[PDB]
């Protein structure tokens, strides 16, 4: 029994998303990253290009909304897989090939894929919008290593932890820290990393991860950690997921609302995209097994403007003192 | 047998020193992430303040020299009680929480410790650098710090599986444990020389960050042999089936390779520095020449020997370590 989404931001998909999905099925046939024509048809499945033509509605460039596109593709065939100490070896190598083009495969099938992405990267974007996408890769190994090593061990995290491991493991940071390269509108320093900018991107990737936990009610999820700790029944822990996610989305436009009429052009795209990017993850989770009328809740199902008690890691988003900009 | 270090770089001291020092000894004693008096008394002969005041020797603010040393305290701390010998050590699985839960602390004021002694002392230390760092410099010093947690993270799966690395996966995996990135990202804090996000992101920086860094850490492997632990030595001995002597021979080889081209690419860069890249490069050359002579000094007055010339001046990449050949590519770092 699931409620209706509360997704009151704009939906937009590029005008040139199936050009994109060509080419970008073209280059998953060619990447090497997959064994079987049956696990290509699998990462075809995933409709990755429709996902992010959502983020990047309007990129004036055909080729860098493919080069991201190409990434959440490689997310995916990544993510469908390892131990923990083999895992924290793998993340390093991998990520050592995403920062160092010299770094060789060794017959590892990520490695080439992800060079093959990066090199697209540096011939468009920045080095500072390199770095950026770079962290942002890490932060996501990291999430999945941390979660890895929970199943392993059998911990089922409380709320705080599963937030902020899944903040990183949802694959969120990566994901926004593409969409300056899809537009090649450059955030400036000043901008991208003041606090309010950071709690925006963190509570728009928190909302996108909270969806894809909804999405997947078809192990370490929202609804087991608060079944497992508040002793909750499986509905009684879909309804207050949807108040938590409700209440984070809910601070997420009090705070944008607040940051956006003194944006630069440039802060001002990234945080469309953002919020492009929140609708668009929503809306891409609802039509993927696709032209039907979706239905979507009008009110949030918690107004409360306090944060998250048992979330102290995320409790500063809604602390407007160390936000001031 | 140890053949002297080859270092012809800026050899300086904050004159400051001996007061920071003194705060900073008085921040551990309050610190809270010391259980006794035992580990209290070891983390102070670190002499982490003399460490660091090497690397940032002009440092306008004494504040800013003092919570830069507080995090090389809270570094050798971290190292010696939850990633070298603590039960976390051969237990990945529950290193990779900690390493979550330890760098959403430094990423969210608001985060709690959940009993962990290492948290709070670090969410101080992030206070402080919030407080007279730009939220810039502040999330440079927060990449940095997952950068060498995820090294960490290499490191304790390696020692779990009892995996020796090879030599490319032991010089990206060190790149990280050894605690480089986020002691140079301390640089600019120390300083207040803001680095444009231009200047410093520059591939052709980024090289002589990570070569001064390789160069801190294959030191620091030194300082550390005088089997199983993963190191510069063992990774030799195990690969190319060598004697410790000829391993010992071997790694002064490359280092002082990775050195000369830090050097060079060095002397190409810093002419058309802006004063800010410049300061980072004195800090970059202070850092590197600080490291190795704190670590001859570590029992520390005594008249040093140097080598004078380098082990080996081949112009071109280290055999065996792809990950690093970009370093020498100067069209990549244009």
């Amino acid at each position: 029994d699931l409620p209706p989404i509360y997704c009151p931001l704009e939906s937009a998909i590029h005008p040139r998303v199936h050009e994109v999905e060509k080419r970008a099925v073209e280059w998953i046939r060619r990447s090497g990253m997959c064994a079987s024509e049956e696990e290509r048809a699998w990462v075809i499945a995933t409709h990755s290009a429709d996902f992010f033509a959502r983020f990047a509605p309007t990129a004036a460039d055909e080729d860098r909304l493919l080069a991201t596109s190409l990434w959440v593709y490689w997310g995916f065939a990544f993510d469908d897989h390892t131990r923990p100490a083999q895992f924290n070896a793998l993340a390093g190598r991998v990520q050592r090939a995403l920062e160092a083009p010299s770094a060789e495969d060794n017959g590892d099938r990520f490695v080439p894929a992800l060079q093959d992405i990066a090199r697209r990267f540096r011939s468009f974007g920045t080095p500072t919008q390199v770095r950026r996408f770079v962290h942002a890769h890490r932060a996501y190994l990291s999430g999945v290593a941390w979660q890895i090593g929970n199943q392993a061990r059998g911990h089922m995290p409380g709320l705080d932890d599963y937030l902020a491991m899944r903040l990183l493991s949802a694959g969120g940071e990566p994901t926004f820290a593409m969409l300056e390269i899809a537009t090649g509108a450059e955030v400036p320093d000043r901008e991208m990393h003041r606090p309010a900018v950071r709690a925006l991107t963190e509570m728009a990737i928190m909302v996108a991860a909270l969806d894809n936990d909804r999405h997947s009610l078809r192990d370490q999820n929202i609804y087991s950690v608060l079944m497992h700790h508040r002793g909750m029944s499986l509905q009684e822990a879909v309804e207050e997921a949807t108040k938590l996610r409700d209440r984070i989305l809910l601070r997420f436009l009090e705070l944008h609302d607040r940051v956006r009429p003194g944006a630069g052009a440039e802060l001002s795209t990234y945080l469309q995209g953002l919020r492009h990017g929140i609708r668009g993850n929503a809306e891409w989770g609802l039509r993927v097994p696709e032209d039907a009328p979706l239905t979507w809740a009008e009110s949030p199902s918690d107004s409360s403007p306090s944060p998250l008690p048992g979330a102290p890691s995320i409790a500063w988003w809604w602390d407007d003192a160390l936000l001031g900009a």
